[PDB]
């Protein structure tokens, strides 16, 4: 009746303790709460230090889960690394919140270290049975995955569909090649000092009949999720390289052409050496080509791409790292890192200039880049006001809808390249 | 002959099983083992629930045990929340390890007590015989040994005897209760180390550390008795201590002395988890005569970094009575620059491992330099910490660095010295 290996109650007994739950709820009109969480990429860690660590950790998390909450609530391993809790009684329906953000926050501390994303269902709101309830707090956690990760959402009508719909995807990304379903498209680089075009960016565009257009921030974690991502990946790098190879005999020079290197890359033993070859046939000088890392991955508490990073400088390839500003950093760490681009993350961006907060926060990456010798790009740049204001402060370079949104290399060369 | 409660054999009848068990092991060269088992934080569990509950949970957490060994096998309660374990017959010491984890993992499943399930954990130390000893005393005392130090190298684990566990086990209860007296006997004292502003090259404020001497033990670091004070649930008497007898010389101070700059204190974490700190810190300060900006309230990195909901509320209510605020050994680990600017920080502490390397490592500079602007931007008061050396100051100068504190300046001094040295009249 209890899970052996973390003597936590199973899926059965908890679906007995909430309809008691769900009794209370309509009985005495006392809201509830039903939380999912699931762990935050484990196989990486089931692959990278073995069962033996794993099997642990769970027991750990367990714990430390329970040692959260009051006697009053259950907390249940559902099966694999997932665990549901139940929060009968609620006084208030927003008392959630704060329990949630606590589960989350016990997370935050080491155990190596892991993370959790976590959903929602509030009863008798969001659903009136064990089922419905465990479906939806589910659908809540997948938002979660959706949204980044490490993180908590609600539940909400429609993302039970959108649930389902991502995991449709995965199995259509399989064809997309397959189909003509991938694009490339290239955003502009402007710098503020002189008001000149710097570089561009690649951007994966993939089309589906019955999705419609899927978003590269969306694209790249499914691409992963699905073990896609070196397969998908090289055919971005190779594209990219060719594209810029092409523009550099038909146009003048622009500076380089960067590109998102997921960490799975990263992670390729043959990386390097497959750069080389794709540079040579383009016919590209090393530094033309700039690799974006996310600074999620490479502040992962886990100083693992020193090794790769410094090859890629020993080829000349550019590196930048991409949505800086959010969430935890070291700034050790961040030193020791051979970059030369920093690119502040877009939500900092859209509130300039008015919110005194994300302007408060602009300045400090903006300081801090050029402190560590770093080109700071401002990304998500929107409105002339937002370009002024990065200007007066001192931002190297600006990358956005002011400029220009991704466009079609046909469009991208009319109205920016010109000739040479 | 019989523990009531429990129904298990009691510590006299688990001594006559554990003395023949060592005749026969003479004869016989035969090894075997004793484990001494310590639930933990069983106490919280009576508070929490009360006796009526850990009764039924102690009975059911010996039943289980009881069910995880042979026949041959003895368990017994030793006395209160202690059990004590006998194995007779052991193929080889390798056979303990075995029987110990299975021990453990019963405390995996939590146990029930009327309608609910509650999770209790224990710490267990194993003494074999006879590598640990050949009669019963010293093998229940080894075996308890063990079972104090896997209590202090964490919990819910299991450790050895070693040679070296017994004297540990002993001094740190020692500690405790010279703690406990130090504390309630004001035998602690406050020792006062000057901060220099580099703008200026006049005297900022200061510090005041805690320090404890004892004859028997000499001085004992703060490194070594805060966590101790942690442990053993004596930080909060702690730091009350430290911080009325921090305003009590500063208001002195202010009466004698001109001012000189606000007076900062560190404040363990739990510090800020106390529900009273706002109401109980006014009064200190009223009593003293010090207005609340003549102090200041420095908090370690870490701490604020895996900081909570219910810790912002505190850090704004700390503000809103005019104290001020310091982070402390910051830029060391990972930290969040989106949460950094929210807390309504006045000063920014440099951690001592970046200004210790200055200014030969270039890593050490970088950081520094980075620190500084990071600061600045921000509109915080950088101040370097730990400055030892002439060069250190002199990089810290050319880089802005606007303050300074250390030995280069001067160790934490004696207040009588400290006002001797850097305090001017009213
Ligand atoms: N060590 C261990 N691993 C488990 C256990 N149960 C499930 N897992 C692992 O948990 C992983 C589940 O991964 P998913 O939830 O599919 O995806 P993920 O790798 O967690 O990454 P996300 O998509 O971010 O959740 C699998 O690799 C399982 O092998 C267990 O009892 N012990
Ligand atoms: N209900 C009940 N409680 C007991 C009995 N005997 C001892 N206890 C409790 O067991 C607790 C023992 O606490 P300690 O061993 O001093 O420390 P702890 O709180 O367990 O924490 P540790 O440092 O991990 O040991 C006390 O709070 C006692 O009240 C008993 O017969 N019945
Ligand atoms: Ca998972
Ligand atoms: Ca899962
Ligand atoms: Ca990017
Ligand atoms: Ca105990
Ligand atoms: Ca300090």
């Amino acid at each position: 009746h209890h899970d052996p290996l973390t003597g936590l109650p199973n899926r059965l007994l908890f679906e007995s303790r909430l309809n008691h739950a769900l009794d209370e709820a309509r009985e005495e009109s006392r809201p509830g709460a039903v939380l999912f969480i699931d762990l935050d990429r484990f196989k990486h860690i089931n692959d990278s230090l073995g069962h033996p660590i794993g099997d642990l950790l769970l027991k750990a998390i367990a714990e430390r889960l329970r040692d959260q909450l009051r006697d009053v609530d259950t907390v249940a391993r559902l099966g694999g690394d997932e665990f549901i809790i139940l929060l009968p009684g609620l006084h208030q329906e927003s008392d959630a919140e704060h329990v949630a953000r606590k589960l989350l926050n016990a997370f935050t501390a080491p155990f190596f270290f892991v993370s959790a994303s976590v959903g929602i269902a509030l009863f008798p709101k969001d659903g009136d049975d064990a089922p419905t309830l465990v479906k939806n707090a589910d659908a809540a956690m997948y938002r979660a995955k959706s949204r980044g990760r490490s993180r908590i959402e609600y539940y909400t009508r429609e993302l039970t569909y959108l649930a389902t719909e991502r995991m449709a995807l995965e199995t259509e990304l399989r064809r997309a090649l397959e189909r003509d379903e991938l694009q490339l498209y290239y955003q502009p680089k402007l710098s503020l000092e002189s008001g000149l075009l710097v570089g561009a960016e690649a951007l994966v565009r993939w089309y589906h009949p019955l999705f419609g257009e899927i978003s590269p921030e969306r694209f790249i974690p499914l691409a992963e999720d699905c073990g896609l991502i070196l397969p998908l990946g090289d055919w971005v790098l190779e594209h990219a390289c060719q594209q810029m190879g092409e523009w550099q005999k038909l146009h003048a020079p622009f500076g380089p052409l960067s590109v998102n290197l997921a960490g799975a890359q990263l992670g390729q033993p043959q990386l390097i050496e497959r750069l080389e070859q794709l540079l040579e046939q383009s016919g590209l000088e090393p530094s033309r080509l700039q690799l974006e890392i996310t600074e999620s991955f490479i502040m992962n508490q886990t100083e693992e791409a020193l090794a790769v990073l410094h090859g890629l400088k020993r080829l000349g390839v550019q590196l930048a790292i991409d949505d800086f500003g959010t969430g935890y950093s070291s700034l050790s760490y961040l030193k020791r890192l051979p970059l030369d681009i920093l690119k502040i993350d877009k939500s900092f961006i859209r509130g300039l200039p008015d919110d005194p907060h994300d302007a408060a926060i602009t300045r400090a990456i903006i300081a801090l880049g050029r402190s560590m010798q770093l080109t700071v790009i401002a990304e998500g740049v929107e409105t002339e006001g937002q370009q002024s204001f990065l200007t007066h402060e001192g931002c190297e370079q600006i990358q956005g809808f002011v400029l220009s949104p991704p466009l079609p290399a046909e469009l991208f060369a009319s109205k920016f390249l010109k000739p040479r």
